[PDB]
């Protein structure tokens, strides 16, 4: 699925996004936009063999099982191709763990270079 932003903005406040560990809503947003451009089924393979699925390219090295990436961690518990489906729920629930894990939203690699110490509200202006 390829999201609207304020379509996006809405399921992402829908499932506690706003304000999770301080980061606004505008952040979430920013970040899906550079990672994914809101596509739910975007895929990018790292150097390493892993691979970053979804809206918030989440990467199977930590955080989901794809099979194909040895000696990896699946700390959100789910197969990497959930973080692929039309729902953004298990994309959500995995994004509140990584974002906690101590590092924030510098997870994200474009959050860092494209949305950190910019005007993120951008992103939510003129959505109800
Ligand atoms: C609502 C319109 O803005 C839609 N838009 C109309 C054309 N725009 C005009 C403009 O953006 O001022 C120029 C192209 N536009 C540049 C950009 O947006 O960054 C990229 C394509 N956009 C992406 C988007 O807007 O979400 C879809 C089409
Ligand atoms: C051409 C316009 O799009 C200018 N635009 C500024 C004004 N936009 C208007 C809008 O997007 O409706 C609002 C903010 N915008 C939200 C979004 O893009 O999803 C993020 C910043 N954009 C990134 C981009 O557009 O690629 C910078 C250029
Ligand atoms: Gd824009």
């Amino acid at each position: 699925k390829v999201f609207g932003r304020c379509e996006l903005a809405a399921a992402m406040k829908r499932h506690g996004l706003d304000n999770y560990r301080g980061y606004s809503l505008g952040n979430w947003v920013c970040a899906a936009k550079f990672e994914s451009n809101f596509n739910t089924q975007a895929t990018n393979r790292n150097t390493d063999g892993s691979t970053d699925y979804g809206i918030l390219q989440i990467n199977s090295r930590w955080w989901c099982n794809d099979g194909r990436t040895p000696g990896s961690r699946n700390l959100c518990n789910i197969p990497c191709s959930a973080l692929l489906s039309s729902d953004i729920t298990a994309s959500v629930n995995c994004a509140k763990k990584i974002v906690s894990d101590g590092n924030g939203m510098n997870a994200w690699v474009a959050w860092r270079n494209r949305c950190k110490g910019t005007d993120v509200q951008a992103w939510i202006r003129g959505c109800r």
